[PDB]
């Protein structure tokens, strides 16, 4: 109903306000914590020798955390004018796909650096393939309705989506570890929680397109997504905050 | 026409054979050259320090070459029994997409390792995002025809596609170079040649769905893909062969 549409304008505006408040809070309180992006270039032939790692760029973590919070705050304020409905008049939500393409990619990169993924190409590619996951979900919503035909776009998203995490799992397990590799307790919590949040985002899409009575109303799904952006970003933002100090 | 389809059954079988002959050549003559995939794991917390880089897995390059050649050989022989024909009886070719999803990801990973990219997660991710490019192109053929709405999967693919080349450029330019860094001339040849070949694959897809007079025959596009797959995989296979042996 349009009455639900109206509640969504108010709902988004509040979601944005919470993201905005936390963004400012982090900006006020966070220290100057930075993580490295490096390159290990060749000293010659491909399989002969490598030049020692050079730090190309560093990531100001507090600003980066504020950044993905800022992206949600911003997009919710844009949406609050009723534009997402104006783009309907099932529904489709491009605003969300653009927002997530940016913010979920910003934050998966943070998680990687936290694990120890320093290489600049790795972090770039992870950002790219995470964006692909979001863009596949967008294509699901663009070309199909809640019917059998939505399978592929979704599952292509799952393929692009699962990879980043597999990379993290490699570093968490550390196949080449020589016993001096310790992963912090707060890191393990960040990975698990955020992984479980990413799974629920996939779950919303699935159920929404599967068509379960409850989720036959697109707007229940829309609202559930908005909460997940809010809860998952908050969770990571304050876990990293606490962990930076720990 | 169905006549053209039968011609394509032969054309694939011949292309497959050309891929197979080059595969077996490499397997016969190639060295035991291999490139490392590494992990540089943290010792402690994020901002402390790192443990020495460890080689997790090394890539047998000759075999990796035979792998993307063989995969093409394999799918061309499969197709040659007249399976893809059902899309005519613009069409679709998911044998292409399944094949390319694998074989071109194998070969882009090789190029990365040739450039000095060794981080196992980087190479994992590059592979993943290259597959995403192919899968976007698949979706272009699945849900669209020669109409405006065809563009979006294509452009999503272009984005996912360029990300690997951006990474390669980082290692070629070497922003943090301290003057001891050097890249072999043959690597510049590999990158430029294959980069143009990857661009032309997109060019075909574009012109085919753009509906340019010539390319309004879907099977003309198909023939282009068969030739490009052959030449681009060949070009890389032998440039690597020359440079590693
Ligand atoms: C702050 C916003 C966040 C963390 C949004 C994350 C979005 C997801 C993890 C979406 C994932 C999807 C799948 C895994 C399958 C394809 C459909 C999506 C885009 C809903
Ligand atoms: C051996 C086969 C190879 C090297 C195939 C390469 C395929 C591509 C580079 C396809 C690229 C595409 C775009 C860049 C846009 C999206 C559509 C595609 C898949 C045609
Ligand atoms: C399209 C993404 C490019 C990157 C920068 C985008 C900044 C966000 C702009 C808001 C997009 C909201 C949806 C707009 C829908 C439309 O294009 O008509
Ligand atoms: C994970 C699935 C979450 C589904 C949504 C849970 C309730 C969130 C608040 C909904 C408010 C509403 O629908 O009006
Ligand atoms: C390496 C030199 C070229 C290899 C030649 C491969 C030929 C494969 C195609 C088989 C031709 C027979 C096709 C049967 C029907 C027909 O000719 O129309």
């Amino acid at each position: 109903t349009v009455k639900e549409i109206k509640s969504l304008q108010n709902f988004n505006r509040i979601a944005g306000v919470f993201h905005l408040l936390q963004m400012l809070a982090v900006l006020a309180l966070a220290n100057d914590f930075a993580l490295p992006m490096t390159g290990t270039y060749l000293n010659g032939p491909p399989g002969t020798t490598f030049s020692a790692p050079v730090v190309i760029l560093e990531t100001p973590v507090g600003l980066a955390v504020a950044l993905f919070l800022g992206l949600s705050a911003l997009f919710h304020f844009i949406v609050s004018s009723g534009n997402f409905f104006k783009r309907y008049s099932k529904n489709q939500n491009i605003f969300r796909w653009v927002e997530y393409s940016l913010s979920s990619s910003v934050m998966i990169v943070l998680i990687a650096q936290i694990c120890g993924i320093a290489d600049i190409v790795a972090l770039l590619a992870i950002f790219g393939v995470n964006a692909s996951m979001i863009l596949f979900g967008w294509l699901q919503e663009k070309y199909t309705q809640p019917k059998d035909g939505d399978l592929l776009p979704f599952w292509f998203g799952c393929i692009a989506g699962i990879v980043p995490w597999i990379g993290l799992l490699i570093y968490v397990i550390a196949p080449g570890s020589t016993s001096d590799v310790a992963v912090p307790g707060f890191v393990y919590g960040i990975i698990i929680s955020l992984f479980l949040f990413f799974n629920s985002f996939a779950l919303v899409q699935y159920l929404q397109y599967k068509g379960k009575g409850k989720w036959s109303n697109y707007l229940r799904g829309e609202r559930a997504y908005i909460v997940l952006s809010l809860v998952a970003k908050s969770a990571l933002a304050w876990q990293i905050f606490s962990g930076t100090l720990i």
